[PDB]
DNA sequence: AACGTCACGGTTGAC
DNA sequence: TTGTCAACCGTGACG
């Protein structure tokens, strides 16, 4: 649902500014226009202008960050939780040792056991 | 008067 | 299939 900000600029709460506006903020910055002017001219909150400008400097892109989705779980299951729970053995507790404890405890099978390398990555 | 930073109420999508 | 949840969003306000 489209809404209006204090400066009279249209925006959708939760969603990124449309590309046409993002593109314009950057064009203006390249023209030597001060950020505060871009704010009043385009009617975008200055906090937003600042963000988009700082991001263009870091990433070199107009496009917004990646929204939504689940981080890839290569080392999937509650197993990950069990590996963190092994915070009592922690120091000295080798990567391969963890794999063995995961098997005799019941949480993991011999066929479905994570490689010690993967556990190193997770730990 | 300019602008860096962040809580807030919000939406999204990979698994 | 439907739902969970951590990633991001822009505004508005503070310093």
């Amino acid at each position: 649902q489209g809404r209006v900000n204090q400066l009279g600029g249209v925006f959708i709460n939760g969603r990124p500014l449309p590309n046409n506006i993002r593109l314009k903020i950057v064009e203006m910055a390249a023209d030597g226009i001060r950020p505060c002017v871009i704010s009043r001219q385009l009617r975008v909150s200055h906090g937003c202008v600042s963000k988009i400008l700082n991001r263009y400097q870091e990433t070199g892109s107009i496009r917004p960050g990646v929204i939504g989705g689940s981080k890839p779980r290569i080392a999937t299951p509650e197993i990950e939780n069990r590996i963190e729970e092994y915070k009592r053995s922690s120091p000295g507790m080798f990567s391969w040792e963890i794999r063995e404890k995961l098997i005799r405890e019941g949480v993991c099978d011999r066929s479905t056991a994570p490689s010690v390398s993967a556990i190193s990555r997770l730990v």
